[PDB]
């Protein structure tokens, strides 16, 4: 029993170090990419500050930094503190609390909207702990249904491509068609609709798709997030997209996992060779 | 018959789908019931503070306030955020799919790298998290070998003691991975006791709203704090993975028990109505 456990802990620990190292590379590449724009916006926000620090000296000026604290603290709930727009829609209306519930059970958790009430928080804890598992079943069923829809599709395509054919190499043609068609239906096509309806850039759309469907859900972009107009054919279609798109990414991510298993065997055995053939 | 099983399958999906739709509807109404009020009371008392800042400082005209707020909304779309350690944290938020979003890429390259980083990193982390799950799982397996010996040579024996074991998992698990860290968070972050547990749950379920983030404020943090929080995430995620999974099983059970209870209720209105 302990013989396999010693072999297991050895594997976990190496993957752990790989993960630590993956984070370090990651970290350096993100700071390489973002630290600059952050500094150029931090210098040009101090420029804008001084233009109204000294352009109104009759303001206490310790209370300006405190004013902004009260705006940024209050923006998190979601305020539109203007006199040319003192009338305002609700964040917790019939539909947005529905959306919010969606963000909890799917663990996307955008967080543009999140509970402020101690009761809302306590309900959210309970709602999540029951809802996440519940949704998991739905998402599984959605995965199966969609899986068998594609099974009927590959029965028709693995017959017509039976020319003068291997068992294990037509598997490679199938997984390409899964990724190809899948990226159209669940990534490309919806990003295009998002690009048009939200006014996002082409990158922002795909970025949103991926961040949402991987359940990362930063919440920097949220489809349905602004007050624009919205056809109301729109948002329901986006629910359905989430439902099926999450199922799709579940598989895709899972495939990527398998590819890593493979690449990890191939590299484990390559290093053994490379060590043994020190001559080279 | 191949379509015969598929009609039975789609029947199952569709009922769970309706249960989910209905779970969302109840949810929706309970959240709006809870939050629509605080929203109104903060919308009245933010308009009060708005007008209260024109009168208590007449130096500021009404036209320059609207422009100030434009520059503050511009600056929420930035905020160092991206130092050595916070970009490390950020990477953590991507691969774990917690995704707080207090920090997120603004550069078109940062976004493209994030897409790639995620698609490779999420699966990679999943392996780590699995290993962490196993190790922790067998640590508790040795723990229950010692506790299912000392209690199993005396009072009421097998088939109900499985229920006592799962309570010990939940009891001790909630101490180690929820209570104890919430207490540390309460003290170190200055959050309320509820806010701490709220954070724990929102983070460890990988929902990660990002309303609260441990390490998120500009406080003197002991060098030992943040790394301990990494370790907590690693093990706490593994813990919730199991817990959530258990809850799933309980639902499976409760769903059979309710499916057959409806079958009973039906079957007695049957042979009670045949009685004419
Ligand atoms: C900023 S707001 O909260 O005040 N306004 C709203 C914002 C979004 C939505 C909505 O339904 N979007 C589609 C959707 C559905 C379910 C899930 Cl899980 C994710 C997504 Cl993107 C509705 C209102
Ligand atoms: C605006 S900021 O970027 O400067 N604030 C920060 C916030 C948090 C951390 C950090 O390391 N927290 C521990 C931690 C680790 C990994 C994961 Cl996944 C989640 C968590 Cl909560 C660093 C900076
Ligand atoms: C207009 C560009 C759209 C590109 C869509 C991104 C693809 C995300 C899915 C991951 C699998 C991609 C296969 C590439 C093999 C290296
Ligand atoms: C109009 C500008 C559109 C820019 C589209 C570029 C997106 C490229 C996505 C890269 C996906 C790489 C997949 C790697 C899988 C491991
Ligand atoms: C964003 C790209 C990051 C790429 C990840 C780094 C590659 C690390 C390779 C680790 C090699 C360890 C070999 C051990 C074999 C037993
Ligand atoms: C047969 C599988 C259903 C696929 C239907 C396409 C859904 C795309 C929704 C895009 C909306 C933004
Ligand atoms: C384009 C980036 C490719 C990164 C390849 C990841 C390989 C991980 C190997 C894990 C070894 C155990
Ligand atoms: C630090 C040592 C670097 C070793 C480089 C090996 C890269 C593995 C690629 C595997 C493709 C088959
Ligand atoms: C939110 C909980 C409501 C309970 C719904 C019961 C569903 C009845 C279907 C039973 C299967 C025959
Ligand atoms: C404008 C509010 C949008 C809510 C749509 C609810 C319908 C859910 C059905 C899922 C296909
Ligand atoms: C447009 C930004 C792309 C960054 C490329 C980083 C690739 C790193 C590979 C390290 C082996
Ligand atoms: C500080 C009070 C927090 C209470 C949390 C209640 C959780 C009950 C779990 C039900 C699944
Ligand atoms: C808190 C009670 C949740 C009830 C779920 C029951 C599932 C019913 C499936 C028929
Ligand atoms: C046999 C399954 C019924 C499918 C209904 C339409 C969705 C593909
Ligand atoms: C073995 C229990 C570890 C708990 C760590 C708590 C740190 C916040
Ligand atoms: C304090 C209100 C509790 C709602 C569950
Ligand atoms: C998280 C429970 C889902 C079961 C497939
Ligand atoms: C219909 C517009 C296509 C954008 C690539
Ligand atoms: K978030
Ligand atoms: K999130
Ligand atoms: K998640
Ligand atoms: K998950
Ligand atoms: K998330």
């Amino acid at each position: 029993d302990s013989a396999i456990n010693v072999m297991k802990w050895k594997t976990v620990s190496t993957i752990f170090l790989v993960v630590v190292l993956y984070l370090i590379i990651g970290a350096t590449v993100f700071k390489a990419l973002e630290q600059p724009q952050e500094i150029s916006q931090r210098t040009t926000i101090v420029i804008q500050r001084e233009k109204f620090l000294r352009a109104h000296p009759c303001v206490s000026d310790q209370e300006l930094d405190e004013l902004i604290q009260q705006i940024v603290a209050a923006i998190n709930a979601g305020i539109i503190p203007l006199g040319a727009s003192s009338n305002q829609v609700s964040h917790w209306d019939l539909g947005s609390s529905f959306f919010f519930a969606g963000t909890v059970i799917t663990t996307i958790g955008f967080g543009n909207i999140s509970p402020r009430t101690e009761g809302g928080k306590i309900f959210c804890i309970i709602y999540a702990l029951l809802g996440i598992p519940l949704f998991g079943f739905l998402l599984a069923g959605v995965g199966d249904q969609l899986g068998t829809i594609f099974g009927k599709g590959i029965a028709k395509v693995e017959d017509t491509f039976i020319k003068w054919v291997s068992q294990t190499k037509i598997r490679i043609i199938s997984t390409i068609i899964f990724i190809l068609f899948g990226c159209v239906l669940f990534v490309a096509l919806p990003a295009v609709i998002f690009k048009h309806i939200e006014g996002w850039s082409a990158l922002d759309a795909i970025y949103f798709v991926v961040i949402t469907l991987t359940t990362i859900g930063f919440g920097d972009y949220v489809a349905g997030g602004s007050d624009i107009e919205y056809l109301d054919f729109y948002k329901p279609v986006v629910w359905f997209w989430i439902l099926v798109g999450l199922a799709y990414f579940a598989a895709v991510l899972s495939m990527i996992g398998d590819w890593l298993r493979v690449i990890a065997k191939k590299t484990k055995e390559a290093v053994g060779e490379f060590r043994a053939h020190a001559a080279e």
